[PDB]
């Protein structure tokens, strides 16, 4: 028995406050009844389906049912219950199920969708500002480090020494001046690491949430960037560091720059914004003395960060700043009493305050772990998709993982992993998952591949074609490598002699295909083949199809069975050297290929 | 490769604010390292494990690690990461995993446990008061029904006519007078259907939340029951109906008994406690005109139901009532604006208010569906376990399901279903899941079995030995049958000529074994065999073991491989006619057996 359904047209259609749902079946012993099992205000309903008279494709039977949109919550969850006289079988995002699927692992469509619809149209670029570009027209003591900061010329090797204290002097005007490069790359949106006043180079040790650090050009340079990006039709996301402050923040003031710091004054207005021993000594947070954790048990703190009208979260989302969203640093540990108590409520409060100021604000969190409980409760829009995208590819392609432990997973396991994760997410959620290969917090993926660096182009193609929004970590596109923090923060090589121009061109081309084809931005996704070295999946949107074939190993041929999803007029190869003929994929060694239908 | 771990002693031990975690492995190609992957304030940690010098059982290698209890949230989640030079493998509640388990499907132990610890020690009994017992010393118009209520003598057949309007006259003093019967049955706790003033016989159409209905004996009879149960060491749970009110409630007052009813007065104090059209006509709730839904958007309603000190939820939990908890009717749909919007927050508010009045209050909800999102967010203590217990047995034993659709599932599928569901729950949560075979809302299980009614004793034994608290639906124990509502609410047969005394005796014996053996109340649970007709599982607690074998089909023999969990001095058969000798289970047809170790 075979079945097909994706939570997108041609399988679903909205008409006059009804959501029409279509299922495809094929086989010799087809069920004489099918029930659409759909939820309405968390109650399970058994909606009848009826057999369509016309076969949508050869050998396929279509069943159709209807979800009433006038009642119920925006997220429409459903699965299919196949019924014979003596038995039943469920059809789900994870193929067939003999017992009922988890309620939170059904197909799901958000209708009406109140999420940030612009995200699916973006190509993001992540910039660590000190290391990207110095503007054309262009030392103090770091108390938490115990020594003055260090200045380095752009071509000086990056070392393990003075990791959080070494500045190459990149700034926000440098970004503005490189907008033509980024535009040519096909970037439409920027995610910046922290820019607010802070003593370190990474600035996760925030000293002032209301002022841009002068080292990066201060307030005027961020305003210029907001103007220049808007002018070029680009989105701009700031790093929101609300789990903790820096220990030079005036609220805390460990090195006693002034008065009323919480660290040394029991009567400080911010004393209950932090955690102290019974004797009144400030607790460190996880060995990090420089990053004291904020205590969201305090109502006055909640008001400062997100609760009030001029809270921090809302401040940078209104004029004159008008930023497009927040990436939430340490989204999973923020909470009360020194740990994650009530974490979900505080993340939801942040997101709600952001959307109050700016309805289409994009709020997404740094989740190295499993983000599904956060996303299934709608406390944020999206997550940095380490568990659903990054680590599956680190395993399948680079034989390693979050802990840099060895991994040996084949194609079957990789795609079971990736499909299981997104089964927990609505289609609209899947399309805005923040996908990337590495970050300021990981070793460079090019490094992790080691002897198999020839696989790097496969990951780039995958980055732009899996459901979700792709994010390029600055320098990835010209071949920058290096180990984990501090060595993943190399200065960008603007000398073309030091750039991998062939890799740059592949990024450019992939962004071109994504902008050109609706299925790469809105489409459903069906894995058609996954065995050993080869993954084949199709993106599906209305009548259009995008086929992707990835082969991590030696040259091979793969027979692709007849699928009603592949029943098109014909295929046009757009990228890669693969070839498709009469159901046979001829795949060169270490290759990825992309076809468009018709 | 083989592995063993249960989230209970002998596998875990608390010592000086550390939780020691032990894993058992066996095989020819054992991993040279194992990492305890444990979460602390939602951050994933890689805690090293070390090989113990002594083999706990023959051919078994033990690895040990430590979770620090001084930091982190009460729920301690963990899994095991087996490591070879080139590869890894995860060990989870659902056996081995090739890619990381879901964060919410790991092993989990609540330490410190602030849940209701008395629940695991209980045997519950559910009473529908009109139909249980009439007290020794012993008609109006039902507006929502359109006709006067009906009186029936105890021996008159139950019919489909006047379903919610027919009274056999059972009352709360009748319950008091049958406490000796219930005590002999081994009942320690009562769950009552609604008792507050209401026109119908089931009383889910609440008219006054502050008064016991006089038909059941009014306030004085409930007080006598609270006294008599307390005297006999029994717990008492009331039905909390907070999703909706009755349409004769004074807040709503459809039939205009007085003034200021919301239904007909736009200026009523309760107008925004319900949903009206733009023209001011009261919306029905799901076809039910008699059950208008409460709008928790209203702050004044929140205060009435749970927010204030003398809210309804807290009112019956303090003196003089001092009830032990609430069963929450329609827990999944309660919310704002006419649907389930913000359902999770309002259920959490109810539970919090209950525990504020009474720290060990037990609050659990009626979940016909998948309750895991509710339980994984701790918004209630437990759920009526239809998805994790009831419907798996309806499938495996009675070939049917929630929708009375045909089911054909074998033992493998049944136990995959039951084990997958509880993998989402901590051990402490698993032990208080509210397990039963049928209710006032389902057909009687004895009926559902049809031609296979000889399987009924298997379900009873299972009811008392699966993790969770068992609940007997009144009359189940003497063989009462019948179809779904109204026919599942038969008057209890106190004539012994009409009772199945052999079935009654089995219930009595099973409650005796549960009270006698710690593993049936606190123990972990490991499925040892599940194939076709036969399920074999072991409850495990410290050095004690309870083995259970269930055979739904013909007589057979099953070979039970050597397990370090079964390595005991010997086994004593306590119930059933099964026999265990040199690893061979001889199982009679349609049988369940229970052994105690040593
Ligand atoms: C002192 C450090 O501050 C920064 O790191 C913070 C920051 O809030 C965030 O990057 C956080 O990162 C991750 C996740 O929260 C975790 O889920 C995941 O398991 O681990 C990630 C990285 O740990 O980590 C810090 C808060 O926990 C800054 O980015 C760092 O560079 C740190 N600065 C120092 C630190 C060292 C040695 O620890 C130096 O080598 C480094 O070069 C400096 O920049
Ligand atoms: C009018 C009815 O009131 C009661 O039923 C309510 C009640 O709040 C609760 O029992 C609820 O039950 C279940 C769950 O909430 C659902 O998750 C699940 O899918 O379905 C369950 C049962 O529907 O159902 C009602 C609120 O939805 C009372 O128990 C019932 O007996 C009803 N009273 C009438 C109804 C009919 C025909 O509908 C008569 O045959 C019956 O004998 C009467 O008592």
């Amino acid at each position: 028995l075979k079945a097909w359904h994706l939570p997108v047209a041609p399988f679903i259609k909205e008409q006059q406050e009804r959501l029409m749902i279509t299922l495809w079946l094929s086989g010799d012993d087809l069920p004489p009844r099918v029930t659409l099992r759909a939820e309405e205000d968390n109650e399970e309903l058994s909606l009848p389906m009826h057999r369509l008279r016309q076969a949508p494709h050869p050998g396929v039977v279509a069943w159709r049912g209807e979800i009433n949109l006038v009642n119920g919550q925006p997220r429409r969850r459903y699965s299919f219950k196949l019924l014979w006289a003596d038995r039943q079988l469920w059809f789900t995002p994870q193929e067939f199920n003999r017992f009922p699927p988890a309620r939170l692992e059904q197909f799901a469509v958000d209708l009406p969708d109140s999420g940030p619809q612009w995200v699916a149209d973006q190509v993001f670029y992540q910039i660590f500002p000190d290391r990207f570009a110095r503007s054309q027209s262009r030392t103090y003591y770091h108390h938490a480090a115990g020594h003055d900061i260090v200045r380095k010329a752009w071509d000086e090797p990056l070392t393990a020494e003075a990791g959080g204290s070494t500045f190459y002097g990149g700034d926000l005007d440098g970004i503005s001046e490189k907008l033509p490069y980024l535009k040519q790359l096909g970037v439409t949106a920027l995610y910046l690491n922290p820019v607010f006043v802070a003593p370190s180079v990474h600035k996760y040790d925030t000293e002032d949430y209301r002022r841009v650090d002068p080292q990066f050009g201060g307030d005027a340079a961020l305003l210029r960037l907001r103007h220049n990006t808007q002018k070029e039709g680009m989105r701009l996301i700031l790093d929101g560091v609300f789990n903790h402050s820096g220990d030079s923040h005036a609220w805390f003031d460990r090195h006693q720059r002034g008065s009323g710091g919480a660290c040394h004054n029991a009567d400080s207005p911010w004393r209950d914004w932090y955690n102290f021993s019974p004797e009144g000594v400030a607790h460190d947070w996880l060995g990090y003395a420089s990053l004291p954790k904020l205590d969201y048990r305090s109502s006055t703190l909640i008001d400062e960060i997100y609760g009030g009208e001029d809270s921090v979260v809302r401040h940078w989302l209104k004029a004159p700043w008008s930023m497009d969203g927040w990436r939430l640093d340490v989204v999973h540990m923020l909470g009360e009493g020194g740990g994650a108590r009530n974490n979900l409520r505080h993340i939801a409060g942040i997101t709600q305050a952001a959307k109050l100021e700016r309805p289409d604000a994009f709020v997404f969190g740094e989740h190295f772990g499993d983000a599904r409980q956060w996303l299934q409760a709608d406390v944020e829009d999206s997550a940095m998709n380490y568990r659903g995208f990054t680590f599956p590819l680190w395993g399948f392609l680079a034989n390693t993982d979050i802990s840099y432990d060895p991994q040996k997973i084949d194609a079957q396991t990789c795609m079971a992993w990736m499909d299981n994760y997104r089964a927990g997410l609505s289609h609209q959620q899947q399309l805005r998952m923040f996908n990337q290969l590495d970050s300021h917090n990981t070793a460079r993926f090019k490094s992790l591949l080691g002897k198999d660096v020839a696989r790097l182009p496969l990951a780039v193609v995958w980055l732009f074609s899996w459901p979700g929004v792709p994010c390029i970590y600055y320098g990835d596109e010209v071949g920058v490598d290096g180990n984990n923090d501090p060595f993943c923060r190399k200065p960008f090589p603007w000398d073309p002699a030091l750039q991998d121009g062939d890799l740059l061109d592949l990024y450019k081309r992939m962004s071109k295909l994504r902008k050109a084809h609706q299925a790469l931005r809105y489409g459903g996704c069906q894995v058609i083949y996954a065995e050993d070295n080869v993954v084949v999946f199709v993106r599906v949107y209305k009548q259009q199809r995008v086929l992707v074939a990835i082969n991590r190993g030696e040259a091979c041929e793969v027979v692709i069975e007849d699928s009603p999803l592949l029943d098109v007029n014909g295929w046009q190869l757009k990228e890669g050297a693969g070839a498709l003929h009469d159901g046979v994929l001829t795949l060169p060694a270490i290759s990825a290929s992309v076809w468009f239908s018709r």
